[PDB]
């Protein structure tokens, strides 16, 4: 049924409010004002501000539309990383609210599980790196879970600092520098030199995914 | 005499401000809560700081005040030190990581950008020293690099907090930094750099013999 599309317009409004106001200050009443749906629509879909937040939390993973497989698995990880930064940088609300809920110190013991969604995000990077590893794309002896944490951490640090220092104006550049310097110690040299970090391929991946 | 006494109560004001910024964040922190906790007079605080904001920036910039053969080993040493301090819950480093990462009140009255620029400048200065001694791979943009070093610590630190409450902090920072350094250092320098938890334990020990909880000079105590 296509009112599970109004589910999408509820998450968007909810993410935007979380982004502007943080978890504690955000209210269901505000989310209802902002989305313009009905109390009964809302609750059909989500029982609490809490489940609404858990939903918004998953967006740094689940809001990126899927990407196509590439001759190099590592290029698919680049494609996903840069697509996430394109969204962040265009102010996509799901991604924005996800960043804010993740990094913002909560009121102590707000009952919100930040760990499970960050585990799923890292789990997905670990899955791609496992296929790269079996493809011979990675330097030997690397730990695929340590590496996955590094890539997510690197994205997160570059993105936050870019916010602080330029309001996200240099975001793509920074995330690209971070990711490319990380790939230099993870990719075998023959693969490294065939990876494409360009802004051009990144807008193309963006456009093709929107649809 | 008067100056050493004033410097001591200065340090107490910075330490106490950090602990409060840690628990409460910038906006909810109050000069009044800081006086309450330090036991220092308003007069002494007004003399040392122009505002809550300059004080928050002073917390942010504190670890920048705290000889090697290789300049990049200085960068390693300072970064892993911060991880050991944060791991232990040192108030200065806790408060400055919170004020860094916190969403703008903007509307917030805290300019994070100025003291972050001082962190970047410090890294940048070190990286130019490293270049003068030949330690860097050729043609690097020293600013873009300092930004990547600082962004790598920040993102390692955050995920480490979310996934493990900082239990694996030092391992994540070290992995992040080792991998970044590998993309930045000439190999002959990279093999000689020391990333061990051993060396970092020693550096931290040494730093802790010098990080006494500051107490105010008695002339600046509230009665």
């Amino acid at each position: 049924e296509r009112a599970a599309q109004t589910r999408r317009t509820i998450v968007a409004a909810a993410a935007a409010v979380f982004d502007e106001l943080g978890y504690e200050a955000t209210t269901i009443a505000e989310i209802l004002k902002r989305s313009g749906v009905t109390k009964g629509a809302l609750y059909f879909h989500f029982t609490s501000k809490e489940q609404l937040a858990q939903e918004v939390l998953t967006s740094q993973l689940r809001a990126v539309p899927p990407v196509e497989e590439q001759r190099l698995v590592l290029q698919q990880i680049i494609d996903e990383t840069l697509l996430l930064a394109q969204l962040l940088s265009k102010g996509d609300p799901l991604v924005r609210g996800s960043v804010r809920l993740t990094v913002e110190p909560g009121a102590p013991a707000d009952g919100l599980d930040r760990r499970a969604p960050m585990q799923e995000w890292i789990g997905h990077g670990r899955d791609l790196l496992r296929r790269a590893e079996a493809g011979g794309e990675l330097l030997p002896r690397l730990d695929v879970d340590a590496v996955a944490r590094m890539l997510v951490g690197g994205f997160t640090g570059a993105q936050i600092l870019s916010n602080i220092l330029t309001g996200h104006a240099d975001l793509l550049e920074r995330v690209t520098d971070m990711h490319r310097h990380l790939m230099t110690s993870v990719a075998v040299p023959a693969v490294l030199v065939r990876l494409d970090f360009s802004a051009e391929r990144s807008i193309t991946v963006y456009d093709e995914a929107m649809r």
